[PDB]
């Protein structure tokens, strides 16, 4: 109901978001196994009669999430600074791009991130995500081989390292002198010289 | 029951772990929120009775596994080569001895960093890893100052970014020339090389 928001009378005033949004939200909350269709229900506000207007059930939204951070990521690996260049560029620009994809898909790559399933969306998935890191592991394979990338580390280890360094930010990164986007081009600034350089000096 | 092992008339036959360690292996499974005292009974062999020989509740476990997980994490810091030497020689060694916890540790530490609740033991547990995180971020402002680290990444980004390539270990290590723990040796390496000096050659 309106709230007195005690100062000269005034007081407070008493789902817009689509289905998709929604049931991401619920996910990431109870986890996906935890949801239930009564929970999409009670949070969309809408019947589970209703709900086949749009989707079987909940796996089918599940996938939807996972194929828009999948989408996501792999659209990287054929922009055209990941296409062109030494190893090494290409790699320092996918790189910057995750960082990049990770803030700005953050639940979908996060719920991406979170599958330990069996259902057939969940195991479509983790083959896409292992795709993916052999696709990138390349990469640095082939940016070692130009001499542009160091030898004493194996490229597959390297390469899990760098993607906890990258995946690690859907823990603790939160949006809000250039008017907007400062903060995330600070992370993106930050992992690839970390990822290139390292701490030293 | 014994099976019949289709070899020469030979069959299989038909807890010894602590109840810490049984509870440990619920709560990864579960999640700690979700696992109740009949999923600990049933797991334990023994009855709700019973476990009050040893704890009043699933709480008390918990706090019993992130205590051990805190003080070996802690531990770090007050070894000698973690407070002698340079600040980016102590940095270097928390670094590799962070890694070799994590693995030892594993489950406990997985534990840990799961928590994301409001019990007292998960707010005390929170604290506590927030601290810790405070301690080692003054190590590497310690070594920006000397020199030795890099000033174009600020300090609390740099530690969170390393914590997040250290703690993305516990995704992805199994255990298994020198008789043992060359693959330990191997991540502990590997982790140090990448956080001081990146992938560049």
């Amino acid at each position: 109901g309106r709230e007195n928001l005690y100062f000269q009378g005034m007081t407070t005033a008493k789902t817009p978001e689509t289905l998709l949004s929604v049931a991401v939200q619920v996910f990431i909350e109870r986890g996906y196994d935890g949801t239930s269709m009564e929970h999409l229900s009670k949070a969309a506000g809408i019947s589970k009669s209703s709900i086949y207007h749009h989707v079987t059930g909940k796996e089918e939204l599940l996938r939807r999430a996972v194929s828009r951070a999948l989408d996501e990521l792999f659209g990287i690996l054929d922009e055209e600074h990941a296409r062109v260049g030494t190893a090494a560029e290409r790699l320092e620009y996918v790189v910057r791009r995750m960082v990049e994809v990770l803030m700005a898909e953050l639940p979908y790559v996060t719920l991406l991130l979170r599958v330990r399933g069996n259902t057939g969306t969940e195991r479509w998935a983790l083959e896409r995500r292992r795709e993916f890191d052999h696709r990138v592991a390349a990469l640095l394979k082939d940016a070692a081989a130009e001499g542009d990338v160091r030898a004493d580390v194996e490229v597959r280890l390297a390469t899990r390292l760098v993607f906890g360094m990258i995946n690690s930010i859907v823990e603790w990164y939160r949006p809000e002198s250039g008017v907007s986007g400062a903060g995330e081009r600070e992370v993106v600034d930050a992992v690839a010289r970390l990822v290139f350089g390292g701490l030293r000096k």
